[PDB]
DNA sequence: TGTAACGCACTGCCAGCGGCTCGAAATCTCTCTCGT
DNA sequence: ACGAGAGAGATGGGTGCGTTACA
């Protein structure tokens, strides 16, 4: 278990030190591309995990990234890992802490942080509102047949502002 | 052999009745989907077997539906059965009678109802006609060079008419 | 005119490198448990 | 509401004939 505070500063110390191996070599992730979610960005006082969530900007680089995944400077084991989420558990200051990591692609990226982000109740909420209207949504995009809807949009806010729904800062989403 | 009015009396005893296994679930087939076709669509007198189209919704589903086939409450035999027809041996009123179930997905829905509708002579006059302006019809689809020629149609009579022939009641095509 | 189910011969190509078996080795689905 | 990873369960060589059978 930890605390908001610890939570910001574990993020902190990870934007900067993150890499994953493809044909043997060790390629770094942009801190520009990398947003943390969960329980995290919804500024809750006590956490459990820590999630964050990695954008990965070429489609054929989803099979190395999360699998191959490197650290610098810190134990850590890992308890499952596919090409979507991976679970890892670390060592910080000498404890145990879960680490929850994810991946999206550069047009999923605001479906994704919305997806991520959530809570569970307001995703759900959400997701039957546009049920009820024939549509579908998820981590990847908005679809209302079987072919996904394109939206003219970039960022989260403008997603849900698109999908017409009030937009509320992540700690006031319920 | 069947008088039609046997027939009909079987087909509407079957509507309401046939189902298929689907891991380890039992799924009822809507009356929706089950046309009857042959023989008894082109209301003869006297008739030799049953048929009857079920239509279903998702490609993967065919693997499942025919081989997996249940009849709540009546004895059959089963002479052959594969994804796309399926020759029943059926107990009814202390008589063996035959039926056959074929099957079709969504799309093809208004060339199978024309297929299985026959007569065959019909079909033949008619295929023999689009053959000879380089097309090829059966019971999937519309074909020119290998390649399905897309309608936007959604009923037997539409298809025929979209065909470019004059269209007649089931009963009488010859 | 146009297609399906099935049993089969002839191989082709792996588990088996000789057999055309049973059931290996690798690949699928489904089921479960998990996430937000 | 809508997906993921990881086991479990299940498949079991491709062709292409020829024959019987369907409208």
């Amino acid at each position: 278990m930890l605390t908001l505070i610890q939570g910001k500063k574990i993020v902190n110390h990870l934007r900067s030190r993150l890499a994953f191996e493809y044909n043997g070599q060790l390629i770094k992730i942009l801190s520009k591309n990398i947003v943390a979610v969960g329980s995290l960005r919804r500024e809750e006082k006590m956490l459990n995990d820590v999630n964050l969530l990695i954008i990965v900007p070429e489609k054929k680089l989803l099979k190395h990234v999360l699998p191959n995944i490197r650290i610098k400077g810190l134990s850590f084991s890992v308890k499952v890992c596919g090409e979507r989420k991976c679970v890892l558990f670390i060592e910080w200051e000498k404890k145990t802490y879960q680490l929850d990591l994810f991946t999206a692609l550069a047009e999923e990226k605001p479906y994704a942080i919305f997806h991520f982000t959530g809570p569970v109740s307001y995703l759900i909420r959400i997701r039957a509102a546009l049920k009820k209207k024939n549509y579908k949504l998820n981590q990847y995009g908005l679809f209302k047949n079987q072919t996904l809807v394109p939206l003219k949009i970039t960022t989260e806010k403008e997603l849900i502002k698109e999908l017409g729904f009030t937009y509320r800062i992540p700690k006031k989403r319920l």
